[PDB]
């Protein structure tokens, strides 16, 4: 428990719109927080939900640019029902026509954040797949009298490079910090993860304590660090966190034990998404009796299946599936899948609306193709973004096993060997990718 | 066009949710009729409450002879203007005593009287349909009617099952006939062109039926119930015709579109399976502008391990293993086990998920878990909420028994349809 | 520190309505929880607000009969929910009977305990500490206890605790060797010797925290015929050896069940320096319906010791030691002293106005050159010009319904919507 | 008759909340114009948003050159909890921008965002005018006449006319010419027959001119064409772009506006309009209305307390605490605290954002500081006291020398039109005579 309660003492600040290319092309026609997730959600639903389910109701979403789409989702899913909570988007730019780092994004709105009578700021990333009760995270921050509390966990040697690593004393206080080190520096960070609880067998298998990129910073400390101490810092992990320690500030670590995946990259995203189909039980479920992941109420009808053979898959709401075959895939909301289509190890983002039988009549008369997966199509190891018009006989098998290829003009982009059809893209029948 | 004052401030919707629920038994066993599960993700009550909401009518009262915890939670969480239950009896038990619709409305007239409105929109809570009540209420105001009756056109074969009306050339209602036949059916012939129906269909459907939908001016309601007919029990069959008899202004208003009375098991069974109809369903719950609402449950997308789904609809948060599902409707949270074969059935689903912990206790005693057991076979059946059906169960009804009651056993049979009572436990190997 | 959370594990059940014959005629044409209070509130706001500020978001309000007005108030003002539960199907009993009736509904909620709030009382309390004490003592029923001296003590249902605070005996208005036998050591419940000695008696308040299974078992199996909670079920569960603990309540607590006590409590917000009870509070404000009423206007008012509610229209007049309710219109020359003006449910336009005058009627509000002293003016009262309500004869009681008023404890109370013709004197 | 599609899904509201607020300083010192306090219990932004909401317009953007914490909190609590009400700032800092930005530039910069909405027309509203209006009929007219732009028109006499941009129409209500603040001959060449709009003949003769009001309806496409293609360089919306459109033969129609309307964008006008709700007969403008009231944040403040107050021609906000004083022809904002012997005349008291506790007052008294509110024996005359001001005892804000203009920020006040304005949070020590 906490006192004062988190509701009135903790402010949530989500770092969403990274303004990068890591998830390109999923971020080509939309704000990063809006990227579709798990058949029925969007990235931003993960941190907003965890907050709400943690009794945190004052939330700000820091993103690159305003998006009518994003606001509409946030407004309809959260704004409606928070005695004074809120979920507000704070855009960095006045347009999508332009860079900026996390510490820069926070300093920009320091004048607004400091107006809140709160004891701490909860800083979350907007692209991690995980369930966490932030009250225990904050509880640890208050009991250790920490200036900054960094969430951490065991990390293997392969990924250790992509993270900020640390070393803690028996109290969990952070004694040594290093942002994405490598070489001698990376090996020098290897530590005994037995103090974390790891038996011994899997402790030498993960001799690293990696930062999860989320933090609890006491109000005045934040203002102090960003305005006075490091007015020139751009990133938290790379500059603010290391700087705070070097100054001798109380930097505490908090050990997380649940599931946790950063899905900021295409491959990671892809694997995480198909990860909800694994049996007997997936490492992460959006639904939880106690702490479920929320999303926008859509009142879509129950999915229709004409003649479908579905194995190891999850099906979103309001799908219209004909005589087809779906395997080890995630079928997004409002997905239309035609006759003879074959979907394998894929992620179908679905669609934003339904075309009418009349809409589909005009398209044909013009040689265009309807939203959805066309007849006798083969979709394999792909990410089909929203409203994609995939013509008949299209096959996305990437025969040659090409790893990368930027083909925006042809409607796709290949990354890590994954073919991602862009949003609203049309892919003519007969095309083979 | 537009209503002025608007329906939001000048109209009061009053839904006749149901009596003892004698007609949809056992879907109503200890469950108020408005709470009965529908189309995988909804409840009956969602139909009239949605139509009101999409019609800019926000003040809604739901009258029901007995109350129900699920009805209150549903209305509470899904809506509430306001949406409130006005129960005749505050108990979840099925009343063994009779109360007619006129009685139901009479008892709470004093409450509806407290609302400053122009009309009361009276809706039956047993039909499947979509309707924008705005034009309906506008017509009522333009014709200066005291009562406006939604009229459904039909042919000679379907008409003997409704209360018909006879209109003059101005669409004014001048006579009623409750389920007429022979010479009285004929004397009810009407020229349907007068209400807007075209020639071919007018001659094909020369009878107009009331469909439990009415608009009644405030004062008229009070007068009819307290003064004119204080002993009337039935609103539609006694009070409306009574009003016409008094020379009151009762107008017809043509209703055009899909409409099904689903207050009886068989009709309920059919309509529910009608959403799987090919090429397209007669009634869709979803609609771009006027969708049917319900409670946001934040249920996860349905999981299917190895399912063969033919002409069916899958609700939300389902957990389907390897099985065959043909021409069926699968309600929310459903759990189908390995080897199950489901055909021509309506699965209500469940109200919650049994944790692995609960499944342990269950395993400890060898008890049956909620869901469809392994290798079961469900045919032409309705499976109410949280049913605990065991392995190798076979519900196929071989002797084609038509009517039958076996509450004790946990089921009923009406028109060949087997209905597994809610929370019912059907032991392993049982063959029905 | 509650775990699980109160909002998730506690169901609030407020017991109002119930006959309502002491506050007549304020309860004549309305539901009891809806009776106006302190210029801008209603009775029901006190318990609902204390619940909400105590993290208790699931609330049922039990009343005698439905009321669109009360619902409107609760709807517009307040996962969570605040639902009214009517006992009867028309406006034409025991506390446990009231609760029992909806057992079928209460039972369906997955809560550890039910918070029972009964009676009409002014007071701010944090039910979280009360629910904590109940949990820490692994009690079946925790009964809020009010400390008291021997003078008052002999007038209430006293309780006797033990070294552990566990209540072991009850007694309705005891005296002699029996009153002295109830006398306990309040220091045990948390009071300091000083106060504990001044008040060696503890009384029930009508506030209880009952565990879910317990109240279901107590009301359904154990005492299915019990009518009242405190007089039967609570004592009865103790004699059956159930852990019935007591929680010391040490704060403002004023009864407002009678016209005289209701009157004094409302005028009490004008108490010097700091009134005993303030409706506002930085942490636990008393909530109410947002009406978007305009700032109050005063053309020429001499106001002393009084509070003025929202959107009032006041011409030239004197207001003294009074509480002026929302939307209250006061005409020229009016003199108002020691009265509670409850205001109006709406405003009249000059259209409806210059249509009443020309119809021999009276517009809502206090008329020209009126005088109102020691009176309670219910909602929408139409008081004509020159009316004088002084009760010069100091009459104590008078049922003058037909004339739009009633006199109680020397206090004149003008019925809601009543029309007092101009010139009338009282 | 009503709009189809309804305003909610087809109309987008865009409020020009203000620029750097130089004309309303110091009420705009570190406070975007939209957040400026009004009528004891409201803020400027409440007028247009309420007019929108009461017109079935629920998608709303508020443009303001700079941002402010209070503006964000107010909209969040009063409206956030259907469409939205979002602030689109030009600079994400609460500091008053020292650079210029025109209204046309304001909108042009976010046209990409507006364009993302599926609406038919854009309703453009000034954010510093006091008036009540149902935008539905107005929008209805825009659609029936197939107009490209509809401008609400305000009839006025020769005297008042010179301060506004006047318009000339034909005999069918179409606008054919504009004159920005005309005089002499230019003014005379603008006279029109207001009857053409529906005005009364008698009134039409006393008011032969019609001014633009800063209220327009523009078809989505027309908007993009004008600011992107036709006039990519225009800075001012109502003075360059609209006349431009008319110049291009676009269908620019006038829509008569009857009723109360005051521009409260300068100190003097703002001041007069606020004190205008204290008229004995009938206030020309009422924040409250049976059908379309001005909304604001529900604050759950307690009834105002008055110890010994002689109040004449004044309005009193919510949660006030008043002792033995005299309040004449004034507006007293929420949470106001007025001490013993204070005389408040012809003044607008904005109130405070919170209450101080006795604990707080002892600490202030102990350190020789001043508590929020007006002090004992204070004389406040013809003044605007902004939020949380700390006026010490015996302070006299009377302006003995009748100074008309004076800037004295370091002293905590500005004088404009003989109106003293005490700056927000300003501390005016006891005995001080202004
Ligand atoms: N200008 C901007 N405005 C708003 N949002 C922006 C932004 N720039 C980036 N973001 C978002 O905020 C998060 C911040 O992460 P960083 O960009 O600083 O780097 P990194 O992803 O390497 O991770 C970090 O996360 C890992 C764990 O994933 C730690 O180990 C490491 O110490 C830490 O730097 C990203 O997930 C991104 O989506
Ligand atoms: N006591 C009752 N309270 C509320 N609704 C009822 C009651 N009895 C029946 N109903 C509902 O009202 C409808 C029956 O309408 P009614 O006008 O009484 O028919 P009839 O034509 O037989 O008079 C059905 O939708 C039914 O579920
Ligand atoms: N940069 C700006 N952004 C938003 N609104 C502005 C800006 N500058 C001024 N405004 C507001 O818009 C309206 C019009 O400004 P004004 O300077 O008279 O130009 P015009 O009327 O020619 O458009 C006023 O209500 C003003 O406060």
């Amino acid at each position: 428990c906490l006192d004062p309660d988190a509701s009135r003492s903790v402010l949530g600040i989500i770092l969403g719109g990274g303004a990068g290319t890591r998830l390109y092309p999923l971020t080509k026609k939309r704000a990063k927080p809006a990227v579709p997730l798990g058949a029925n959600y969007r990235l931003i639903d993960i941190p907003v939900s965890n907050c709400l389910n943690s009794n945190i109701s004052k939330i700000y979403v820091l993103t690159q640019f305003n998006s009518a789409s994003l606001n509409r989702h946030l407004s309809r899913a959260y704004a409606s029902n928070m005695n004074e909570g809120f979920v507000e988007v704070l855009a960095a730019q006045q347009s999508p026509e332009n860079f900026q780092g996390t510490a820069d994004a926070v300093r920009q709105y320091l004048w607004l954040f400091e107006e809140h009578t709160v004891l701490e700021y909860l800083i979350l990333a907007g692209d991690h797949l995980y369930r966490m009760d932030y009250e225990k995270f904050i509880q640890a921050h208050r009991e250790t009298d920490a200036d900054i509390t960094v969430a951490a966990l065991p990390m293997d040697e392969k990924r250790a490079t992509a993270f900020g690593l640390m070393k803690i004393d028996e109290e969990g206080r952070i004694i040594e910090f290093a942002e994405k080190p490598q070489g001698e520096q990376l090996q020098a960070m290897k530590v005994d993860t037995t103090i974390l609880g790891l038996d011994d067998k899997r402790a030498k298998e993960m001799p690293f304590i990696a930062s999860m990129g989320i933090y609890v910073i006491s109000k005045d400390v934040m203002l102090n660090l960003l305005r006075d101490k490091f007015p020139g810092a751009n990133d938290f992990g790379s500059e603010v966190i290391p700087g705070a320690t070097s100054l001798g500030m109380r930097v505490q670590a908090y050990l997380y034990d649940g599931y946790w995946e950063d899905i900021g990259t295409i491959e990671a995203f892809y694997n995480a998404n198909l990860g909800i189909t694994k049996k007997p039980v997936p490492d992460f479920s959006f639904y939880d009796r106690s702490a479920p992941i929320y999303t926008q109420p859509r009142y879509l009808p129950p999915s229709k299946m004409l003649d479908a053979d579905v194995t190891d898959s999850v099906i979103g709401e309001g799908c219209v599936i004909k005589n087809c075959k779906i395997h080890h895939s995630v079928v997004g909301l409002r997905s239309c899948i035609s006759e003879g289509a074959i979907i394998e190890d894929s992620l179908l983002m679905g669609a934003d609306y339904y075309e009418t039988d009349a809409d589909r009549k005009l398209l044909a008369a013009k040689g265009s193709v309807p939203i959805g997966i066309g007849k006798n199509c083969h979709i394999k190891r792909a990410i089909i973004d929203k409203n994609a018009r995939i013509g008949d006989n299209v096959k996305i098998i990437n025969k040659d096993n090409v790893q990368e290829a930027a083909r925006e003009t042809d409607g796709y982009f290949i990354k890590s060997g994954i073919v991602t059809v862009i949003k609203d893209a049309l892919i003519p029948s007969g095309i083979i990718i």
